[PDB]
């Protein structure tokens, strides 16, 4: 239309473990610093400054306390960058980060604004998840309220018996998470993506020392065995998932510069990517959790495209099972799943994941030289997002 | 790809804090809301529920029922379709209107065809400030450095900034209450508004089991000069009461769009589109003197003059924040909302923005007119603007 909205630049922090390497950071100062960076990556060769950009979505999902009263906004100003900028944030729950993409790249699109900045945070060391509401969680949907949507534990044991997933099997795909994610992390795949993050240590009791450190590194990698894998128990009882095969609470933020592609031509700034088809579905209530299965098979339809033409796919890992189920559906080339690592081994800080599902496909895209990736997550509400992306 | 127009949109009636609609859950006032845009275009013609791809609902105090994505909440609870996606969204006060600005992107880029923007504010059940525990201090970082007051000290910091006094926005909000007593008169808002049904409480805010079909919007009420100029400012020193500031309230809106193509093969017509949008942010310093950076902007994109508009409707939040506007941009106050504003109709903050435009489209179809400008002004110094323009 007025708009053609393509990917600058890409940035993410390192992903910090609960009450972790960045769990000193005010939730606002941990976005801020991203939004910043990822200005700062188009470079001075570029000419282009923050006041520059026109607007800002953030995705967060606890939207309370620190990340209450439009973080997004609150962040920008925080950081010190230009007051002129208008900022939104946003919540569908676990695909927020993706949904605030698509929701820039539509403005783009409609000529609405030339340079956007999408994002996502989460600092889960300092606002929980069900911060956002009283204790008595009942309270939060109407009396009338007779759908069955399980809490997200439950919904991954349903998904996991539905596909007869079994603990054997989420094993091995917890432990290849990590090998992966270790792997990318020897090799310096994130080398190119991450933007080092300064931050006071805490220590055990989460008081400060005084010391700073430039944080570089995502903190969730560890010696992982199938042996050690198999002694965990459990979150539920007689469930197949244990902290082994599902995310870890974490503590990130991830941003995405757009802009209309003749302002990118105008900066000399090279379009790295564009999408090629953009969703967000409802799931199945009684599964939640495998609406991956949905979204893919919505932009697999807007493209004109099959699951074999994608080269790298990156679908959040909030519990193995979620993975497992999408892929005997889809029937994937595994090796091209996830191929970094993911939620399990790498954090998963809800609301910025979906911003940094999106940094991290595009930069393994430019890794390979590769052509098309597939960004798809579950979310909270029985929804899911899906983006497919095509290097330029 | 796409070209997005509105089709239908609807409104609840506004209902005072603890008022006629305080016994309806968050998710069901917004849910009646969504099913009834649905409803009236589905009546017409073939289009169902299941035909939206997406919904965007502004929501400002995401806490307890209003937490956890409400459009989504609402939608399930309400009964439609499980497969619609479903996104809330907050810049604070323009909220709802960005809802409307982000559905209409999301058709231009071609990822939908049919999608609802929305708002809603359950003020009574769920009051600003209960996304935050007690210490407001601690949900900014200990760097924080900048001059932004609260929304009252910003009234009158913007007050001082335009010479406005004690007197001029009494004025005001006696002609806010007098505009709107005669549009409900008139029966102007009679198209926009679905009613609701909603639970009827006793003294001790516990429901008798009756229920009211609710149609009447509840702030209005008999106003004089004599009468403003005896209420109490709500800062020391302050030209601002309770009579010249928005009134704290319970409210949804909801607002059909779809690609102009598939509109028409819906049999549905196209009722207006986007002339120009933006969000912007303002000055932190003045806070909510926004609605002259967001005007400035969407009319140099509309390559349009303030005279080009036929109405306008900017939120009344504060008396000072229009008349402050009005003498910067010197438009005709006759056109300038001119069915009343938040001072008499209420603000359920979420709701405002698609309250607003729905508003606007409805008085621009009442008077065969062509352009319209929405303009808000909203919390950490953000500003919406948009014009439509009728189809
Ligand atoms: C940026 C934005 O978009 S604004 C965002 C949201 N807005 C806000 O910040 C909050 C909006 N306003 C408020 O917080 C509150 O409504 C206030 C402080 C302005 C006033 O609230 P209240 O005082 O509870 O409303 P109330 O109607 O009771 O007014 C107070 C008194 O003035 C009187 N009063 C108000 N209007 C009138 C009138 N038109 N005629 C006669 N008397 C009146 C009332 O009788 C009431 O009596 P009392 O004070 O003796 O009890
Ligand atoms: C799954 C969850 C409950 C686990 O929480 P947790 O118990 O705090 O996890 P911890 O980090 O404390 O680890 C628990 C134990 O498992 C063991 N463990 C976990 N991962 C391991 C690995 N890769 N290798 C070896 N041991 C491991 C550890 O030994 C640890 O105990 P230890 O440190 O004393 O040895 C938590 O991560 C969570 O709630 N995740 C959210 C679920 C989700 O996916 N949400 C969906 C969003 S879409």
């Amino acid at each position: 239309s007025m708009g053609y909205p393509v990917i600058v630049e890409a940035t993410r922090s390192p992903i910090g473990k609960r009450n972790g390497w960045l769990s000193g950071l005010h939730a606002t100062e941990l976005l801020g610093a991203v939004q910043k960076a990822v200005v700062d990556k188009a470079g001075i060769q570029s000419g282009l400054h923050a006041g520059d950009v026109e607007q800002v979505i953030g995705g967060c999902v606890t939207q309370f306390g620190e990340q209450s009263n439009n973080i997004s906004r609150v962040a920008w100003l925080t950081a010190g960058l230009p007051e002129h900028v208008g900022a939104t944030t946003v919540d569908c729950q676990c695909g927020s980060g993706q949904q605030a993409n698509h929701l820039i790249a539509g403005l783009i699109a409609a000529g609405a604004i030339d340079v956007g900045i999408a994002c996502g945070i989460e600092a889960m060391s300092r606002v929980g998840l069900g911060a956002n509401a009283g204790p008595d969680r009942s309270l939060i949907r109407a009396q009338s309220w007779d759908i069955d949507l399980p809490n997200q534990f439950e919904a991954a044991e349903r998904i996991a018996k539905r596909r007869g997933i079994t603990r054997e099997d989420v094993d091995v795909f917890g432990l290849e998470s990590q090998r992966r994610a270790q792997r990318a992390w020897a090799e310096g795949r994130f080398d190119r993506e991450i933007s080092p993050i300064q931050a006071p240590v805490l220590d055990e009791q989460n008081q400060p020392t005084g010391e700073r450190r430039l944080v570089f590194r995502d903190q969730g990698l560890r010696e992982t065995t199938m042996a050690g894998l198999g002694e965990l128990k459990p979150v539920l009882e007689g469930g197949i998932h244990t902290a082994g095969t599902s995310s870890q609470i974490s503590d990130g933020a991830a941003a995405v510069l757009w802009m209309d592609e003749a302002v990118a031509r105008a900066h000399g700034l090279t379009p790295r990517a564009r999408i090629v088809a953009q969703a967000l579905v409802g799931a199945e209530p009684y599964y939640h959790l495998d609406g991956p299965v949905q979204s893919t098979a919505k932009v697999l339809e807007k493209a004109g495209m099959k699951i074999g033409d994608i080269d790298i796919v990156e679908i959040n890992e909030a519990f193995a099972s979620v993975v497992l189920s999408w892929a005997r559906v889809h029937e994937p080339d595994m090796d091209r799943v996830n191929v970094n690592g993911g939620a399990i081994a790498l954090g998963h800080p809800v609301g910025c994941t979906g911003s940094r599902l999106i940094t991290t496909a595009l930069h393994e895209l430019e890794r390979t030289d590769q052509s098309l990736a597939l960004i798809t997550m579950c979310a909270g509400g029985a929804l899911s997002t899906g983006t497919i992306i095509e290097r330029i």
